């Protein structure tokens, strides 16, 4: 039944050549998304794998934007809240920031200082763990609030761009594999 | 009782983003385990009771993503994103709409909608409905049809409504 689920979610995922930029195959999501069944069916999977590990957060946090589409899903699934981890700018009350890098410069990420007790453990979603730039400082983020990481789980991994290296400490899942 | 729940978690923030300005704050209605169900469920009985019966729901990037992903699960529908420029991969259609000074865009792919399709818009709040009526407007490019656009959130008096004339419009709450 695991293995069927996951070949669902794989056939929703299809591949389009040169994009953003010539040679990167891009994984594009929106079959997936457009099907009735393909988020609650990517999040019952992602359920799946955290209770395999043993792992039961307290709240799910997703990052500006795809990671509020996996995020909100999964959080419906385990019953949990939602936090937003955002662009800079966006949130209106005070924030902790997080710089980091860009082939080319840098950019942030925010989250609320209130946005998490520090009694919790909170999980990561994603879509897609490629340098684990975004992931990391996402981490950074939470544990700026005491909170803990519980894990941190993404849709896809792309083989060998260092971004569970980046995330070594934490526990990384991934549905599948690129 | 339940869009009281909803109101309750929804932070009123003086002088953001800027002097003078009322920022209403749905973080802490995230946070609550039982924020975006309540929410997503209190649309599900609007758009009954108003007879939508969509076939698809589209979410505007970023907060749409949100509380579009949360009526679809509620619905059984799937999900469309409405992205920024430059994010989407294949084939897309562009539609511009104003900013404060210029202007920027939406997009969706192609492909997202049948011709057959009643789409569903879901943002969180409708302020000018700039972004909105550039969604509707992409919908359209498809030969879709819009079956309506629901909001956690209206800002009464900034003529969003009325730039969404000949469209049915839902929102949860008024400030
Ligand atoms: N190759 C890729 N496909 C889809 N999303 C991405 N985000 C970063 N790299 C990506
Ligand atoms: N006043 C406001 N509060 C929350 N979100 C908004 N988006 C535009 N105006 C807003």
């Amino acid at each position: 039944d695991d293995k069927m689920n996951l070949d669902f979610i794989k056939s929703k995922i299809a591949a389009v050549p040169d994009f953003p930029k010539p040679g990167i195959m891009f994984r594009d999501i929106t079959p997936l998304l457009a099907d009735p069944q393909g988020l609650r069916k990517t999040a019952e999977a992602m359920a799946q794998e955290l209770k395999n590990k043993g792992i039961q957060p307290t709240i799910v946090a997703g990052t500006e934007s795809r990671g509020f589409i996996f995020g909100v899903a999964l959080a419906e699934v385990l019953g949990l809240g939602f936090v937003p981890v955002r662009k800079p700018g966006k949130l209106p009350r005070a924030t902790y920031s997080v710089k980091y890098d860009l082939e080319y410069g840098s950019d942030s990420l925010e989250i609320h200082q209130d946005a998490f007790k520090v009694t919790d453990e909170v999980l990561v979603v994603d879509d897609l763990l490629a340098t684990g730039g975004t992931a990391k400082a996402t981490v950074d983020l939470i544990e700026k609030t005491q909170a803990k990481v519980a894990g941190l789980i993404f849709v896809m991994e792309l083989d060998g761009l260092g971004g569970r290296e980046v995330l070594a400490g934490y526990n990384v899942s991934a549905l599948i594999k690129f």
